[PDB]
């Protein structure tokens, strides 16, 4: 649901994502893009959205603060996406989200050139981003949902510089990460798939509007 939302936001041109999940983890993702200025529109059942491709990373210059609540599926991907270019945003979430480690993620993007901080605790929702994600060799932990690598996999490709993420700990969503690139490729961007040890994303990419896509 949120994968297509974000991927569509970094793509050039508005695209559609059907079979979206009518929940709070998604509405938060959508609320996250609209915050920067992205233009999305769901269906009567909130299962089909049309996201206007920002053309680049979720660009927002105004110290924007978002609330990903208890999602975790949109807080990690959206966190890294904005790390590109130059955007000032402070992330936040629900009471439980306050204890959702996000260091392995924030660490990789940061290594590529991203500018983030901890407004409350280290490796938690309170994250102030400032863009700067360019690229370079990176090492990301697989454990704790693939939202970590999934974030860099969509963010790093658009990063002006070539990013090479590796997989420190055992991936928790091994087959789910393939969907990340499978989603990106369908859009217009592809990356290098190492021996499941590193995700080399050709820097300088830019997803394009595929059209009508089914989330699933």
């Amino acid at each position: 649901s949120n994968r297509a939302l974000l991927l569509a936001a970094l793509a050039h041109g508005k695209t559609v994502l059907t079979n979206l999940l009518d929940s709070d983890d998604v509405r938060h993702m959508l609320n996250a893009l609209t915050a920067l200025g992205v233009s999305y529109t769901l269906s009567a059942d909130r299962t089909r959205c049309e996201i206007i491709g920002n053309g680049g990373p979720l660009h927002a210059e105004g110290a924007l603060e978002l609330f990903l609540g208890n999602a975790g599926t949109a807080m990690r991907p959206l966190a890294a996406a904005l790390c590109l270019g130059s955007n000032d945003i402070v992330l936040t979430g629900e009471p439980r989200m306050k204890e959702r480690p996000i260091g392995h993620l924030v660490d990789a993007l940061r290594l590529g050139g991203a500018k983030i901080t901890y407004l409350e605790q280290e490796n938690y929702p309170p994250l102030r981003l400032q863009g700067g994600f360019t690229g370079g060799n990176v090492d990301v932990d697989g454990s704790v949902s693939s939202q970590f690598l999934t974030a860099l996999l969509m963010t790093a490709p658009l990063a002006p510089e070539d990013t090479v993420i590796r997989i420190k700990g055992d991936l928790v969503s091994k087959p789910y990460i393939d969907i990340t690139l499978n989603l990106m490729k369908t859009f217009g961007v592809e990356i290098e798939n190492q021996h499941y040890q590193q995700f080399v994303v050709k820097g300088g990419q830019s997803y394009q509007s595929p059209g009508t896509y089914l989330v699933e």
